[PDB]
RNA sequence: GUGCUCGCUUCGGCAGCACAUAUACUAAAAUUGGAACGAUACAGAGAAGAUUAGCAUGGCCCCUGCGCAAGGAUGACA
């Protein structure tokens, strides 16, 4: 039982931690250490765009209980898409 | 199905007759798994002897001292 996969609705805070300099000692665990930290994963990766790759890879998806699997929308959602942006603006 | 029986039988039909004789990895679809030497991150002298300083031992030749063994020549009246 695997639920399809779900656009992020939150922006990534990759350019967060510019110029922030982290003094890494043994006993610093893996979450503060310098780079991007997967807590769903519990894994490191030091890219911006190697943590996108990661992000959107299937292991990450499926440690959330999701799949490679797109939702078919109909013609109504993208209509009442079309009419929800016209009354926001 | 086509055509034919001097058949029943009517052109509405029926019974029999000649030919037709055994296709398919068969598949449209089902699903969950395991995955780089590709990137970034680290290191990166990515090919050298893996050394040189003394003293003592060992070899050869003298010199000196002590010991052992066997010896050579010489010296001393009252």
């Amino acid at each position: 039982k695997r639920e399809l996969l779900r656009h992020r609705d939150y922006k990534v805070d990759l350019e967060s931690k510019l110029g922030k300099t982290i003094v890494i000692t043994k006993t610093t665990p893996q979450s503060e250490m310098g780079g991007y930290y997967c807590n769903v994963c519990d894994c490191v990766v030091k890219d911006s765009i190697n943590f996108l790759d990661h992000i959107n890879g299937k292991k990450h998806q499926r440690n959330l209980g999701m799949s490679m699997r797109v939702e078919r929308s109909t013609l109504d959602q993208v209509k009442k898409r079309f009419e929800v942006n016209k009354k926001k603006m």
